[PDB]
């Protein structure tokens, strides 16, 4: 708890100049994610996902980043959830990594596309057994009349699955968010943040500094 | 750093039952905000604000909560920023308090309205002198060709204001987000979160538990 405090002070010694930026924004994201992990932030892979309903109202919630590469950033969710309904009507989403403990933010803008069954199955059968079970329990985002509904169904499903592999719910899936824009924010001198926007354009990245 | 660790363990000993909920959601928000402050989270008042552009694309960034009451939650920003432009075309916003260090989230849905000059002036002239200056420096969200633009203007404005009260920029203002919905999330038993939605309806709050 002094080792962690020290690491956070070192990773917060930030300037951020254009000439030190990598060509691929995911190189910088990888570096900051590794620092969030080493500094033991709570849930370093946690990201706030924003979606928009049919009335133009934005909604937000935290999800975990499970995978990223050039094709985008992946999370898993219940396909009957509010976020899945909103994505089906409007695939435009924003992701924000709230790394303000290290004076950082990352924001990703892109379109969410569903994962295939093969991808979902691979991830599901990597989860701890008790995570597989919980995925069955909850009709995510529906009104429920009592907490006991969850607790009862959890007990029943434990009993039902006890002596086999936990099957994949038909209602569990995932989304990959394309990399149209990636924005980096790092606290800077005189409380003037360094801010860079990577914009995907003509199979390349256009980088601009933004005023904070 | 053992005192903080202990406080975080105590405030994370959560069950959340309907019968223990306050009538006014801001009573529970006040309690969780006070706990985030006592546990020394980074920026306990930090909230992620989501807005939507004219194409239906959501955007996100962190701002600080400055004030809250029944009329809504207040933040300050530069009126030429992307968020201010997006609000002018679509006043629907979401706020999320990323308190996952204490296994919590709070989300607020409502409409953003501008603050009056008298309100903006009162807050501006409470800021530290060096905060007043910085508010002049940056054409928030515009592309800038170099970091030095910020550093130069900061030095010039320091010199210009040295021996007087720092005047209020015409381009600095704020927004109050109405309380249409407030949602509380707290990590729960068997990794099944307690989730409650307060929905404003007929001059009252309708509370429902949501499945996690
Ligand atoms: C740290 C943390 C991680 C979470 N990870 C996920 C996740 O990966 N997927 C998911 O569906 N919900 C996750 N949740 C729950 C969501 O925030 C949200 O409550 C749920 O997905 C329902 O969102 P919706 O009603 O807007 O669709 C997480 C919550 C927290 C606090
Ligand atoms: C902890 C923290 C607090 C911040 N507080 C504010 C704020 O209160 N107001 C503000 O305009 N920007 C604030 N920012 C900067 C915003 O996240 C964002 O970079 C800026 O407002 C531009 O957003 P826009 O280009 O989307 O309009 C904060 C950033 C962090 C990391």
């Amino acid at each position: 708890l002094q080792q962690i405090a020290h690491l956070r002070r070192e990773y917060t010694k930030g300037g951020l100049r254009r000439r030190d930026l990598p060509a691929d924004p995911l190189t910088l994201f990888e570096r900051w994610l590794s620092q969030a992990c080493e500094a033991k932030l709570a849930d370093p892979t946690a990201m706030v996902v924003a979606t928009v309903d049919e009335h133009g109202q934005p909604y937000q919630r935290i999800v975990l980043l499970i995978h990223y590469d050039e094709k985008g950033m992946v999370f898993y969710t219940n396909l009957g959830s509010r976020k899945a309904h909103q994505i089906e009507n409007n695939p435009r989403v924003s992701l924000l990594f709230p790394w303000h403990t290290l004076e950082r933010q990352v924001m990703v803008i892109g379109k969410a596309e569903r994962l295939s069954t093969l991808e979902v199955m691979k991830f599901f059968h990597s989860l701890p057994r008790d995570s597989q079970i919980g995925a069955w329990v909850s009709k995510q985002s529906s009104r429920i009349s009592a907490r006991g509904i969850l607790e009862s169904k959890f007990l029943e499903l434990k009993q039902k699955f006890q002596q086999g592999e936990v099957p994949l719910p038909s209602f569990w899936g995932g989304f990959r968010v394309s990399l149209e824009q990636i924005e980096f924010w790092q606290g800077g001198e005189h409380r003037l943040a360094d801010r860079f926007l990577y914009q995907r354009e003509n199979d390349a990245w256009k980088i601009d500094r933004l005023a904070p």
